[PDB]
DNA sequence: TTTTTTTT
């Protein structure tokens, strides 16, 4: 009585699951009676519980098939063949819908019934990121915009300015927040190759900490980030398909992803400046860091440089018609949970403290 | 019953599907009902709305069968061999009518039933064009012919300018009206000596923000790309089949296709200088710009770096004549639909919009 | 009849191993009579004398299968999906339990009577150490919360002092402790980038003696390590991921772990001294000396460098409580253990034999 | 009702395809009928309608395989071991002989029915080279059945004289007329001995202007270049084999290649004219490159550089006899298709113009 | 009726071989009769004629399988696989004694009555090297004994002297008698990486000769690797475990081997001298070089290289309970054998006779 | 067979 592979394919469908070994390692488990699973009875995992009853004769079947990781082969190459499907057909506006659905799959699961984030902590980050620059929602939804319409030759927002000032932070939000990848530049030539390479087919690319020239004069180290983005000027047009590459891989040809540059305040020639749709700069503020100190959950949880802090501030901030009318449908059922369990003189007292630079709770 | 692996390379053969991945998933939707599919309803895509009917029983058998990339695999390397065998026999002539097929194909979509875009912004797109230097449209018929008839020299361009100037909106628009690809020789000469083999079967080539040592003189990002260039003789050149490097894959030998260089205000040896048609001087027009700040319709939907608004000025301008007997047919017949659409006043006064610095539209 | 492949990959799962040969050529082993394994007979290896008897009738026809390999490579595969689903899923603090589990039972073996340790030997180590540092138990509670809480920009701790002062004893005990790697960064920059790759999945890292410039007057050599931690920053810092390498296969993205730096006294830029959370001064001290060339066990043993002896002296000093919820049971039956075994006047001894510089025992 | 394997290499070996994409789709429109088959009917290409309607049958049931792949891998190594197995065998002769016809194939369509290539002035550029020098037809048989000879210390040839004197273009053309490459000796010795490599299974080599200490007076480039030549007494005399090293790859030996070196006005120990069959010295003189100038075509059309001129040469003074034995009959259809078309006269014309400096043609 | 994989495995296990080539070679030869086998009937080789007879059968069946090459893996795997076994799981003295058993095989073969050698001149090896430092057999028993313990900080040994005055011949009969590799030192820093990854899984290893700084002072070479021990200080000490490299393969860690180091007698950094447990000094000495001068046989053999004569020589001198347990059952029988091979008269006459600077034999 | 090594 054989496997059905059907049913295989259909769990990593269902369970987006893009590697082999995740694939194999997680069927496996479904082989015990899910009747005495121990973890769905501890309710610890989704890709778990919500399926081992449903696959669990299945499971019994391909414990004992010789042939499992062609099985799981075929499961893989399905999700695999989907997502190109996607990426060729989708427009970036719902390449970006899908992203705000996965991130609110997992708010749901974080705040739900097991619960583990604890809200109060959450919001927190919130007050804390809408006070480190003005209008910074609204900031947040321009980025958002050009993101998507990703417009020819202006496609590239420049952060900079001293250490410790947070650009890092708002980035690595900003990069949850979408789907990207970092890459660094500060590279000899020969080597940037396959490290650029590594942008295919994603949203967003972050580069960071990019080395100018002549830096000694503010004591910054001078190295090769700025002159290596010079002969870049291709890819940061993304005027024209430019080609990608792996190992042992032939070459893939692509626009290049729009994305974020980061700078500590060297000097750049305005040939390149002039690539730039937009400029940062952020500068230190003393309140901010007693803050963090009294409130180090912030850090601990990783809160401030997370996406869904974000996520969470811009359904604070924004109105329900910036989103899609598909999401718009849990855009509702989240606005009215914050204002449930956080009245404005909740947040007020918060972001009070903030400024204050008071631990945020009390 | 079993899969027909005929029945899966007559959709890869008709959708002219390269890739694996694509194929897989592409044909593993037809597995759904198509009196049910809401992509067939919607009229989405055309590659599935034409198809889903017709394959819809074959890919019910293939979606439970376990060879599913090894018929994709067999029905891909058809397409392949298809392609190099038609690369090989068929006229550069005949290749442009094949090359044309295409693009009305997409044109028929297009402006198709949906209306998915509205021509009248194309044509705007055709007036800021025509409008950029001395008897525009022809020099497309001019350069086409070249890419047709090979002559040593007599196959490559220089578009040098400075900043803001146009050469790569009128490249970009060139490529994805003629199909071929884009390169940096900015890069070294280890990546240039694989980088070269990217001709195979390809048209037309072109090349981006070449950058000589020199024009330091005007302040320029300076490079090795014009000692390279200038050492790229044989592929130049083209009076031989060249060697084309791939990996894991069968290279080739084929004639260099001839092409574009792009490059900044560099000083330049005369002898490197001698080595073309000719040399188009970009220079910047004021206009362009306050049209473009009123037009912004134009950037989100990439109309002026498109290859079909080209084709739109080049069926506006040139006479009947100037096109193939097969494809003047068509050609006629959708030459029609312009008066229908376009009072010559309407042309007329979006070319004076555009020469105002207006929103083209009125 | 017919191999069971499912008792091979039990039997792969019960031993945890991931060599294939390793594998076969221990699968191999139970082919003979049972009843007449001298290796059973003689309680030798566990791996062997628990398993013999049961797996013995499959094994018999493993033994004439055709097809030994491709079994092996199964069952393997099943361990190492394992691994997998593992490292994606567990908190920090629980991979810290199953290493804590792990290290308990390597424990009850040598100190089982079955076993061939002398626990007043191992007990004797952990008295050498406590005198090694203030406060030491302390040190490695705040040390082992440090890495299990993971917090960005707070994750390394330097080790500095004179040659001969135990850092790199100190680093091998927490190193075995937790599981990870060293790593030497006194390279040239090209190297430096497979280097960097050994620290793939790995719970720890170990910077091993960097070298500094200058302080020929230190009478330090110089060399280059500085310098290039200086550069990798962002490897320090954990705030983002970062994609590390491997021969001849793809570039793998993770955040890369917390970990320790280990340095002879060179002087050290204020930048990177601001980017290590705590910095432990070690020194030689002469009754450690004498004691220990009195006491030379330890060192034949290995004792001293060992993390079972760090890990006996954290359930000597430490309260259950700190221990996490699962292993106090165990935890709780091993302080009984010392308890029944050693008098606070036996250590109290050790440590005083210690102070004054004869052998530790008496 | 099964597909002959031997069919598709027989088709193969006659077309004596060497890549199996090709391969494949080349055999597949064999499936048709033959007997419709427009390319039949059009006839633009034997290489299909020679053999359709034998393999028509065949082909149906190809087109049904589903091993279609593999079929054709057999038939391309069948014709990659005939090409192996025979070029283990050649004669100097038989290699001439294949090399021969690559040129005539080329003819038989440059000046063929694509025509592309203008025979006048070709013959123009043939009857301009004839009075560079004495005789030339004879000089150049008389060197040409020396390279197949291949007599040890009679295997080299000299050019000496001024700047400017055509050494450089008659060099390169009868490079393009043998294959092989090209050497530089003006190096630190260690650099030479991957370049020399190069040569390895050369049909014959050439080494470029020697740097000749004994230049500096005569204000030539001057240094070690001749003294480092000077060491290679061995190579040259090519009495025995010799090592040859590359880049990446371990060493070979061979007896290398005869060969070409060519030089200015230089000093000469005798040392080296030792070696040498023939010196031959080239005079500037004004009619050759003033009826250049009044010719210039022969430069875009690169006539004089190409190989093709000098076979042209050889055919055209040379007697049907003295060319490889069997393709003699080839070279009276192409003298023929010559003769009709020149007369002694109208390149004795051109003779008179060239040797008066005049533009070549009237 | 089948091959008999199982047979061919029992013979690679029996011959102990590794090498796919080698077994696939050796089991054909059983293809021919053995009753009229001329390598069975000269008694050429063991490995053949002890097997020929029994494998025969199988054999002829071998050679009509087309599947010969998938046999010899799997024979193969099971080869190696044991030796992974034997990796992990062994004592150093078990090794030591597994060893012991190889080499006294060879001496059962080597002075049997096929044996070719003659035991009267393997002993007077045993007498040049008891001559060669005092009490040369008891500092063999220590250094073995040090080997096997590994002890660490005592673990490597040092040999300093004149050259042509023994040490390696010395390191060269250790070296065979425990197995193990040679390294060279002297090299650059950089290549450092792969020569040490060269004593991977080894149980001895030998520095070569490392070169000091300015020994000129009484004419010796100098080069780097004095310098370079005094960076390897881990590697020496033996307490922690190391990473080790080879080409085109991922790293391995362990404890790095015990070991030998050789030098002329430069000066030693005190740092490398308190490394070392034990100094060797090797002076020439004449009548040892007039004696070998008469005793040729010996180099001509090589009898004072290798590990056998000095295995003879433990053997005479060493008492029977001086071994380990399994093997003294052989040590007695080798006693008896060579206790009636000669008298206690005729070996003292000899050593009298290497003393005499007269050839041995008398 | 590339990529790593080797080349540099
Ligand atoms: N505006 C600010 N004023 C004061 N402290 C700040 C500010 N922004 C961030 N911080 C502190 O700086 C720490 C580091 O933040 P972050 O990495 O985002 O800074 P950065 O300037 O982007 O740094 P880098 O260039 O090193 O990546 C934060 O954890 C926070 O404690
Ligand atoms: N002729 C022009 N005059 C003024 N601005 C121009 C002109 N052509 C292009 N630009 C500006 O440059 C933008 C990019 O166009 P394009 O890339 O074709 O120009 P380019 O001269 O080739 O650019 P680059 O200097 O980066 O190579 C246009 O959207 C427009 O804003
Ligand atoms: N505090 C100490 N006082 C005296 N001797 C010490 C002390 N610590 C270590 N030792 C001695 O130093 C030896 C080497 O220890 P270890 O390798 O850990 O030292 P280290 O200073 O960290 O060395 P390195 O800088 O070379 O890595 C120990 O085996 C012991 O003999
Ligand atoms: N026989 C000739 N008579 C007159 N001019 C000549 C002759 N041959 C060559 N030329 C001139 O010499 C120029 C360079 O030709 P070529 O490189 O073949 O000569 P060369 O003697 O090898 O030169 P050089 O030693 O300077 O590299 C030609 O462009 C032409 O102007
Ligand atoms: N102690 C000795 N007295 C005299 N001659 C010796 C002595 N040892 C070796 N020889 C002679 O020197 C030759 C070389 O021996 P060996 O290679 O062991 O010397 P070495 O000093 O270790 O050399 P190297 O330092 O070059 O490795 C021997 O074959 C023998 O002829």
């Amino acid at each position: 009585k054989q496997v059905s592979w059907k049913l295989v394919t259909e769990y990593a469908m269902e369970t987006k699951c893009d590697d082999v070994l995740l694939l194999l390692g997680m069927y496996l488990e479904f082989q015990y009676s899910f009747e005495m699973c121990l973890k769905c009875i501890k309710k610890e995992q989704p890709s778990h519980y919500k399926y081992h009853e449903k696959h669990y004769a299945n499971a019994a079947i391909f414990a004992d098939s010789k042939n499992q990781k062609t099985i799981c082969q075929q499961a893989v190459d399905t999700v695999l063949a989907k997502k190109r499907v996607d990426s060729l057909q989708l427009t970036r506006e719902q390449m970006l819908t899908n992203r705000f659905n996965d991130l609110l799959d997992r708010m749901d699961i974080m705040f739900g019934s097991t619960g583990s984030a604890d809200i109060e902590e959450w919001m927190a980050g919130v007050a804390w990121l809408h006070c480190l620059l003005p209008k910074m929602d609204s900031v947040v939804y321009d980025f958002l915009k050009c993101m998507v319409y990703n417009i020819p030759k202006k496609r590239y927002w420049l952060f900079k300015g001293p250490i410790d000032s947070g650009k890092t932070t708002l980035a690595a939000a900003l990069l949850e927040l979408c789907g990207g990848k970092a890459l660094n530049v500060n590279l000899p030539l020969d080597r940037l190759n396959f490290e650029l390479g590594v942008a295919i087919d994603q949203f967003l690319v972050v580069f960071e900490d990019v080395k100018g020239t002549g830096g000694e004069s503010r004591d910054l180290p001078s190295g090769q980030g700025i002159n290596n983005l010079d002969n870049l000027r291709d890819y940061l047009d993304g005027s024209v398909k430019v080609n990608l590459e792996k190992k042992h891989l032939n070459k893939r040809t692509q626009i290049f992803p729009p994305g974020i540059v980061t700078m500590n305040e060297y000097s750049v020639p305005k040939t390149l400046q002039a690539r730039f749709v937009k400029q940062i700069d952020f500068r230190p503020k003393d309140y901010l860091k007693h803050c963090l100190e009294r409130s180090e959950f912030l850090l601990e949880k990783r809160i401030i440089q997370s996406g869904i802090a974000l996520l969470l501030m811009l359904i604070w901030y924004r109105p329900v018609a910036e989103f899609a009318q598909s999401i718009q449908s849990r855009i509702v059922e989240w606005k009215e949970r914050l204002d449930k369990e956080f009245s404005l003189s909740v947040y007020q007292k918060m972001k009070f403290n903030v400024a204050m630079g008071i631990g945020v709770l009390d």
